[PDB]
């Protein structure tokens, strides 16, 4: 492909030189400006010929990102995958986004199966209360360390994070949590469906297509970090205030998360859409490992697709370690 | 002719430039980057290288314009558009041959927008400099060609007052304020922010957007850049007015919008001659602008 690109480019430059040559020969035939044009075109032709010979012969910010571990990838028989496969063929896998290509799967059916399996493994591993407690504490210190890195105070985030932790731990709020996400088109209420697909992955998607206004403000090389952040918080606060008006329940799941968004979104936007390579690289490492986690659990060659307990162990290992590497990347500065 | 030929080369270089944009591996990247560097250099070089008056406009199209506002002025047909418009163009430019009327209208528009920036408890000093800088620009006939190439580049047909000021700037402004980005609208209509908080946030956004737009201009001292200077200064006050929570400023904003629209409606109303309608269009214009500056002055 690249060879084809340069091949066509070589043809373009050759024709371009031919065009300039004709003009120069012509201009040569016929005032100071007339001679002036011939002089400039002459120089233009010289440079284009040199270039010809040479040919003949939201902005992502990269950051160190390479975490890997042992994987069980020696068998082709994966009853668990087949169970999801059969269920997928059965017609019991209703997705909300179908990120099959994002998960690098073969077809909707392979994604549909692997999803049904990943749903099971994640919720199964999160049956352990210690794992839920550890994961919450890790996400807290991770987002806190970042909000710290923007020279901000994460108290309000702690309040929203803790307020949200009490809601999900209290099972009496389960129906409302469903009524919310189901009203926003989410099908099941597992961790992946509500946390990964609905919140984070959509957030990484929303950060790739920001309004022309907000990004024009973030990428202003004449604004300090402080004024960038101050402007962003006002916008985010006013939008979440504007969205909170439309909610059917002011203490429901969407409102409880909007409280977290009001606090952590300003710092995250400033990271992804700012001009600081330090803050931007932190965001990319965070994004790259979260995406790599979703990529790893959707690979029969990285996790164990044979049983619930094997996959539950594997998906928890990948989740636990990816999040730690990010929290470390954040804690050390 | 030869100009078209060099224009053809410009297109070819532009396409090649984009195609080029699309240890040995690193070495090749450096080499192609150098090729792209040089290609852009020459690219830039190449770039540098009964109804009497109606009858006049009637069948005159047999009238190049930008937007068909046939409904905007509620006349019979598109062709009735071209006549009434061709007709309005002449009257405005003819009446604007008078230096006294040019001076009065400029003086009126100046104090009007200043009262606007004042209503936001702001200082219109920067606007005054931007307003004057362009007034010197349009008054100097040596900038006439550049003023064409700019507006000509944005699809404007004629260089009269109506085509550049009303059709191109004002009426476009009334439209863009009706479809604001989801972000800017939520901030202005935030009933929990003070007047100061809204204006300051709006100015930061507007200043940064115009910086992002100003980067794309072909002339940093051309007509469009001179207008962006006016926009950078008065637009924050105007946006906060139309989309804010103050009913005093909002009502003032609405009165201004209603007065300009009815003026455009009146000049496109038959119930004529070159001098007779030139007299008529100026009186309505003079009267509409005065009524607005007055209601602005008292508040
Ligand atoms: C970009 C970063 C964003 C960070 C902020 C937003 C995301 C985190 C905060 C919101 C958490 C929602 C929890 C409920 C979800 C749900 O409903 O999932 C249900 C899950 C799955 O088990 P189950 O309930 O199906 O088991 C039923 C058995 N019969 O179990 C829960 O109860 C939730 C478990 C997680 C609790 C939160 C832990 C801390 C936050 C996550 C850490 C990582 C942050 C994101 C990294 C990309
Ligand atoms: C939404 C509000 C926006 C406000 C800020 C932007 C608009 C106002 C400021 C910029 C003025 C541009 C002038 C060029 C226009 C043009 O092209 O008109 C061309 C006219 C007509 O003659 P001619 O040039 O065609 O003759 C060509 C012969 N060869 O003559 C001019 O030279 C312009 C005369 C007017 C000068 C400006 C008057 C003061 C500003 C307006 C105040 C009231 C508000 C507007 C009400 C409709």
């Amino acid at each position: 492909p690249i060879e084809a690109d340069i091949t066509s480019g070589q043809e373009l430059c050759t024709e371009l030189r031919k065009t300039i040559e004709k003009v120069h020969h012509n201009l040569e035939m016929v005032s100071s400006k007339d001679m002036e044009r011939s002089i400039k075109i002459e120089g233009i032709l010289k440079g284009l010929k040199q270039v010809e010979d040479e040919i003949v012969l939201a902005c992502d910010i990269d950051d160190i990102d390479f975490v890997s571990d042992a994987a069980n990838l020696d068998k082709n028989e994966l009853r668990f995958l087949d169970e999801g496969m059969q269920a997928a063929l059965n017609g019991e896998v209703k997705y909300r986004k179908s990120r099959m290509e994002f998960c690098k799967c073969d077809s909707e059916t392979d994604f549909a199966a692997k999803l049904y399996c990943v749903r099971q493994a994640l919720t199964n591993a999160l049956k352990d209360e210690h794992k839920r407690v550890w994961l919450a504490k890790c996400g807290r210190t991770l987002l806190a360390d970042f909000i710290r890195h923007t020279k901000q105070d994460p108290v309000k985030f702690f309040n929203a994070y803790d307020e949200m932790l009490e809601y999900v731990s209290n099972d009496r709020n389960e129906e409302q949590l469903r009524q919310d996400v189901e009203g926003r088109g989410v099908c099941e209420t597992g961790f992946y469906d509500v946390a990964i697909d609905f919140i984070i992955l959509d957030a990484f998607e929303d950060l790739k297509s920001p309004p022309s206004a907000v990004y024009s403000v973030t990428k202003n090389y004449f604004m300090s970090m402080s004024m960038k952040y101050s402007t962003l918080n006002t916008i985010i606060w006013s939008i979440i205030k504007s969205k909170r008006q439309r909610l059917k329940n002011p203490d429901g799941f969407i409102a409880k998360f909007y409280n977290i968004s009001e606090t952590v979104m300003p710092a995250i936007t400033l990271g992804f859409l700012g001009t600081d390579e330090r803050l931007g690289e932190l965001c990319q490492y965070f994004k790259e490992q979260v995406v790599q986690f979703v990529l790893d659990v959707f690979n029969t060659q990285k996790v164990c697709y044979r049983s619930l307990e094997e996959m539950s162990e594997d998906v928890w290992i990948v989740m636990r370690n990816r999040l730690e590497a990010v929290q470390t990347r954040m804690s050390n500065e």
